[PDB]
Order: C-alpha cells, then sequence, then structure tokens
C-alpha cells in the first residue's frame, strides 16, 4: 500500500491500533514510564490518522519499521536509561530495528506486580478504567518483551469481562478472584509455550519441528491431504522460525499469509474453519490455531496395507526417507487425536529404526512385520498412567492427590529446593484435576499441554539453580522423551539425610490465621522437610506423623491460650515423631 500506517490504521481499528503501539514501545523500552508511553501512543495515532485522511500526506508512505524507529530516537533519556541501545539510532534500517530487537531484556529485574485488594481493583476499574486496565497491559508487556503483542492483547480483553461482572456481583472476591488466577496461569502457560517452542527449534532443528507439525495438523485436519498438510506444515515451520526472530511486525505478516491461505482453501483443509475466518484480521491466525479437532473420515483403513504389506515398503521410503515417514505420521496422527502429538513421534521414530534396520535385510517384509506389536507398549504406558492417576486424584481429591506427588517426588530427587518441589507437585496436582475430567479420549493431549508448561517450569528453575543431574538430563533430551524420562526416575539411594533443623518443624499460632492456600504451602512445605530428613520413612508412618500434626494444629488453633500450645505441645509432636522415625 502506499501507507502502511494508514492501512494498519484501517485494518484494525483505533482502539487496537493504540493497544498494541503500547504493547510495542513497552516491550522495546521496558524502563520508561507509562506515562512517557501514553505520550508516544497518542503522537503515533494522531499521525496514523494524518495518513488515514490523506494517504500522500508528509512521511506516511514510509515504513511502519522506519516510524516505530524513528520514534524510538525521540526519547530523550534513551543512552542515559538504555545506554548501548542508544547507538542503534546511528544505524539506517533495516539495521537499526535489527540493533533495537537484540536489546529487549528478557529480565529487566523489575518489582514483582502485586496484586491489590479486591475492593481496590474494582474502585480503580470503576473511577478509571481506560488507565487502570492500559497500565497493566503495560506493566505485563514491559515484563515479557516476546509475548506476542495480539495474544497479550487477547488476554488484556478477558480481564474487563471479569471485572464488568465480578465487580458488581454480592461476594467481589469470590467471583473475581479465581478468574484472574485463571487468566494468569493462562497467560504464563502461553508465555512458557512460546519460548519453549523457540527453544525446541534451535536445538533439535528444522526437520524435528516438522515432523511435530505434520501429527499436530493431520489431528486438527484429518480430511485434508497429505499435499496439503505438508505445505502447511511448510508455511507454519516459516512463520514460527520468524516468529522466533523476535520482530512483530514480521511475525504478524507471516502469520496473516497462512491464516489467508488456509481460510482461502477450507474446502481442502477443514469444516471447522468458518467461524473463525470469518473474524477480523486481527484475531484469525490466533482464532485458527485454537479450532478443535476437524471430525476424522469415516471407515479409513488400517495403516497395514502401505506400511507393512506392501512388497514396495523399503523402496518408497529409500526414495524420499522424510516424505514418507511423514506419510506415516500423517495417516497415524489424524487416525488418532486420542494420543500426544509426542506419543505419535515415538511411534514415527520406532518405524524409521525398523525401517533403517530392516530395509538392509534380504526379507524385509519378515523383518518388519511385527512392527506394529513395537507400538503396543508405547501407548500404552501413558494410557496407562492416566488412569492410575486420574483414579488416585477421585479417591484423593486436589489436596491429597498433591500431598501423594509430593512426597512421591521429594523422595526421587531430594536434592531439589523445598519452594519447587512444593509448587511443581502442586501444579501437577492441577494437571490432574485439568485433565482427568477430561473423557479417555482427550486426556493425553491435555495432559501432554499442560505438562509440557509444568516440567518446563521446572527445568527453567532448575537450569537457573543446578542440584540434580538426572533432572539436567530429562531437561536437555528432545521433547518427545522428556516425560518418559521424568517418569523414570527413581527413589534416590545415595541421598544422605538432612539434619534436623528445629525452627523447621516449629509451628507458631499464625498458621491458623493465614489464607487457605498459604496454610496448604506451609503444610505442604514441611511434609516435603519432613520427607527430606527421613526419606526412608513408611507411607504408614508418614500418614501417621501427619495426622499427629493435624490434631497438634486444631487443637491448639482453638485453645483459650494458642502460643503455649504450638511451642509446648510442639515439642511433644517433634520428639514423638522424630523416635517414630528413627
Ligand atoms: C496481559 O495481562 C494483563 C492484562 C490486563 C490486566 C491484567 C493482566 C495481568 C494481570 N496479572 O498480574 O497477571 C492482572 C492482574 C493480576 O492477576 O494481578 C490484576 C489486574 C489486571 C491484570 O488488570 C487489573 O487488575
Ligand atoms: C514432511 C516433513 C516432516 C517429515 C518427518 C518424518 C519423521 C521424522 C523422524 C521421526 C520424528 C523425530 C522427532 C524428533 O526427533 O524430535
Ligand atoms: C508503530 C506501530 C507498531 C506496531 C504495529 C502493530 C501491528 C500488529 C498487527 C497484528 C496482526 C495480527 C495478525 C495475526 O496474528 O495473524
Ligand atoms: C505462529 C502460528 C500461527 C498459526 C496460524 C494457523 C496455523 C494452523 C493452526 C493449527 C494449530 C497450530 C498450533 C501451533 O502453531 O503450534
Ligand atoms: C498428573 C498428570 C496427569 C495425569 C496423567 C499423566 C500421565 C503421564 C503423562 C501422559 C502422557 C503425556 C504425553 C506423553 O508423554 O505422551
Ligand atoms: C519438580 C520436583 C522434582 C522432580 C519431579 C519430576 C516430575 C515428574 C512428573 C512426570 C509426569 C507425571 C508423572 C506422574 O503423574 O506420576
Ligand atoms: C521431624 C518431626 C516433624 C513432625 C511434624 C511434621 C509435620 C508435617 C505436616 C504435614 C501435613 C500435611 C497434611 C495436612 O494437610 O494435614
Amino acid at each position: 500500500h502506499k501507507s502502511e500506517v494508514a492501512h494498519r490504521f484501517k485494518d484494525l481499528g483505533e482502539e487496537n491500533f493504540k493497544a498494541l503501539v503500547l504493547i510495542a514501545f513497552a516491550q522495546y523500552l521496558q524502563q520508561c514510564p507509562f506515562e512517557d508511553h501514553v505520550k508516544l501512543v497518542n503522537e503515533v495515532t494522531e499521525f496514523a490518522k494524518t495518513c488515514v485522511a490523506d494517504e500522500s500526506a508528509e512521511n506516511c508512505d514510509k515504513s511502519l519499521h522506519t516510524l516505530f524507529g524513528d520514534k524510538l530516537c525521540t526519547v530523550a533519556t534513551l543512552r542515559e536509561t538504555y545506554g548501548e541501545m542508544a547507538d542503534c539510532c546511528a544505524k539506517q534500517e533495516p539495521e537499526r530495528n535489527e540493533c533495537f530487537l537484540q536489546h529487549k531484556d528478557d529480565n529487566p529485574n523489575l518489582p514483582r506486580l502485586v496484586r491489590p485488594e479486591v475492593d481496590v481493583m474494582c474502585t480503580a476499574f470503576h473511577d478509571n478504567e481506560e488507565t487502570f486496565l492500559k497500565k497493566y497491559l503495560y506493566e505485563i508487556a514491559r515484563r515479557h518483551p516476546y509475548f506476542y503483542a495480539p495474544e497479550l492483547l487477547f488476554f488484556a480483553k478477558r480481564y474487563k469481562a471479569a471485572f464488568t461482572e465480578c465487580c458488581q456481583a454480592a461476594d467481589k472476591a469470590a467471583c473475581l478472584l479465581p478468574k484472574l488466577d485463571e487468566l494468569r496461569d493462562e497467560g504464563k502457560a502461553s508465555s512458557a509455550k512460546q519460548r519453549l517452542k523457540c527453544a525446541s527449534l534451535q536445538k533439535f532443528g528444522e526437520r524435528a519441528f516438522k515432523a511435530w507439525a505434520v501429527a499436530r495438523l493431520s489431528q486438527r485436519f484429518p480430511k485434508a491431504e497429505f499435499a496439503e498438510v505438508s505445505k502447511l506444515v511448510t508455511d507454519l515451520t516459516k512463520v514460527h522460525t520468524e516468529c522466533c526472530h523476535g520482530d512483530l511486525l514480521e511475525c504478524a505478516d507471516d502469520r496473516a499469509d497462512l491464516a489467508k491461505y488456509i481460510c482461502e482453501n477450507q474446502d481442502s483443509i477443514s469444516s471447522k474453519l468458518k467461524e473463525c475466518c470469518e473474524k477480523p484480521l486481527l484475531e484469525k491466525s490466533h482464532c485458527i490455531a485454537e479450532v478443535e479437532n476437524d471430525e476424522m473420515p469415516a471407515d479409513l483403513p488400517s495403516l497395514a496395507a502401505d506400511f507393512v504389506e506392501s512388497k514396495d515398503v523399503c523402496k518408497n521410503y529409500a526414495e524420499a526417507k522424510d516424505v514418507f515417514l511423514g506419510m506415516f505420521l500423517y495417516e497415524y496422527a489424524r487416525r488418532h487425536p486420542d494420543y500426544s502429538v509426542v506419543l505419535l513421534l515415538r511411534l514415527a521414530k520406532t518405524y524409521e529404526t525398523t525401517l533403517e534396520k530392516c530395509c538392509a535385510a534380504a526379507d524385509p517384509h519378515e523383518c518388519y512385520a511385527k512392527v506394529f506389536d513395537e507400538f503396543k507398549p508405547l501407548v500404552e504406558e501413558p494410557q496407562n498412567l492416566i488412569k492410575q492417576n486420574c483414579e488416585l486424584f477421585e479417591q484423593l481429591g486436589e489436596y491429597k492427590f498433591q500431598n501423594a506427588l509430593l512426597v512421591r517426588y521429594t523422595k526421587k530427587v531430594p536434592q531439589v529446593s523445598t519452594p519447587t518441589l512444593v509448587e511443581v507437585s502442586r501444579n501437577l496436582g492441577k494437571v490432574g484435576s485439568k485433565c482427568c475430567k477430561h473423557p479417555e479420549a482427550k486426556r493425553m493431549p491435555c495432559a501432554e499441554d499442560y505438562l509440557s508448561v509444568v516440567l518446563n517450569q521446572l527445568c527453567v528453575l532448575h537450569e537457573k539453580t543446578p542440584v540434580s543431574d538426572r533432572v539436567t538430563k530429562c531437561c536437555t533430551e528432545s521433547l518427545v522423551n522428556r516425560r518418559p524420562c521424568f517418569s523414570a526416575l527413581e527413589v534416590d539411594e545415595t541421598y544422605v539425610p538432612k539434619e534436623f533443623n528445629a525452627e523447621t518443624f516449629t509451628f507458631h499460632a499464625d498458621i491458623c490465621t493465614l489464607s487457605e492456600k498459604e496454610r496448604q504451602i506451609k503444610k505442604q512445605t514441611a511434609l516435603v522437610e519432613l520427607v527430606k530428613h527421613k526419606p526412608k520413612a513408611t507411607k504408614e508412618q508418614l500418614k501417621a506423623v501427619m495426622d499427629d500434626f493435624a490434631a497438634f494444629v486444631e487443637k491448639c488453633c482453638k485453645a483459650d491460650d494458642k502460643e503455649t500450645c504450638f511451642a509446648e505441645e510442639g515439642k511433644k509432636l517433634v520428639a514423638a515423631s522424630q523416635a517414630a522415625l528413627g
């Protein structure tokens, strides 16, 4: 177009335009005050409007990269605040924008964002909606400078509905806090997959990413032909490679191009895309990414004919090995939306290894005849684990399910910090709660998605503060092998028990007067610390001690004197528990 900024403004709408321009400045100038970015936004928006009225007005034909970089270089404090990033302004485009991109700081060391009281939030929301929500947007954007801006905007708009509904409710906090917790966990998760996907592309290559994408898109678009899936995989690989480089506008163009191709070809891809494809550009590609799987075609034949029985297996494979493995993966995936993507990749890897071994033999068919039997234990292993864990979650409830996991994992890797053991065990309990309510045909994809987020969080914490080599291995192997690796962890035999520290097992009266969540953590903390002190304790000996602590709390809490109970009866529980484990 003659004026990129006019076209963006017309397509997006003023309100969406303003929001994104705020996110984009906040992601680059992460240390500047909210009020400075509001002024930059208003100037850029006023200029955009001059181009909307006349596409030939002065400077309106400059690239949006040029205008954005030009405006970055107007910031008076650029050098004093950002140092060498101010030297980016001495370059011309496209080198200037590349330079700015390299100075985004993924760890800007900003104070934690403190959640105000519910009534303070609802009063701020009422008295000034715009500043209230837009300031928070700026705060999140400047802490998450690679977070895809449109998706950050999609989260922000859902906060409005939450405040509109809950601030007119009778119990405002009971209404509002669960939704804000859900929105925040959803945001942190989306951030987790984004950074996880880019890291995986760098370490394990384009080929491995394409394999993941064949499987995922074949589950999603089972009626599409392989040639069509393969094209989508190529284009999707390009989009993610560009989006991982990190420039908003080049990412957004690639994503919109793919969405428009998908929407122009729905007849050959999926019957479930009509709604997404009538949405505005801003939302189309995100909507398509969340489309539910199309219904699979009826009475599809078994894979045995083309991949085991045919005389031409080895010949078709040898001609173009990755194209044939892709076809095997496409046929298997489209038939099994109930499988994790990584389970499908394990079947593909198994098939490839067998073909590599067997096509060398004189009778390849006899060699690979039973290959589909090799898939049986790979499929049943996750299926059985889901059943086991969903049964225990129902028997125990979320909390006591968390406690069963906490003891299990503390014994397996007792060297992990207690805060991490508590947080990870809790989050794993929440994966059980979420995914065990899905029917069996959607449980493995759910667990794959939410475990990826939890195990990724574990691994980042552990890379930052390494303590266990077994965890470093599970965290550094292929993503296909990460969860089985962790599942294979065994109780640590060579752990020397941590020395007794009395204050660790000293509880005061405040425990009764604490948020139910914080009371769970503190109880979960002493449970880990108990296991860390006596890692050979039995389930019998542990539930016995945990029952004594449960009386110790309920008595000393509803007592005329609470403190003296905690200190005197506290020595009694510790000494009894000490003898009951030593
Ligand atoms: C893209 O993320 C956001 C966009 C827009 C608003 C918010 C938000 C993220 C968060 N947060 O901190 O994760 C919150 C919280 C919270 O959870 O404390 C409390 C709030 C919020 C937001 O708007 C007013 O009150
Ligand atoms: C058509 C392009 C993709 C073809 C992929 C065929 C299968 C590749 C090998 C098996 C999967 C390996 C996955 C991984 O190493 O992470
Ligand atoms: C000075 C303006 C700089 C920022 C401009 C932001 C434009 C973002 C458009 C995003 C469209 C999303 C499309 C898609 O994700 O498929
Ligand atoms: C950056 C990704 C843009 C996505 C555009 C639509 C592509 C097809 C959607 C099917 C699901 C893809 C999920 C994924 O991208 O990991
Ligand atoms: C506590 C987590 C949810 C309950 C069941 C989890 C069982 C292990 C993971 C299932 C499969 C995930 C993906 C995979 O490795 O194929
Ligand atoms: C983060 C605490 C120490 C390490 C814990 C490893 C986590 C293993 C989870 C593997 C997948 C679920 C297994 C299960 O649900 O039984
Ligand atoms: C070394 C002696 C320690 C004795 C005290 C151990 C306290 C463990 C409490 C764990 C409670 C978890 C279950 C519950 O929520 O009641």
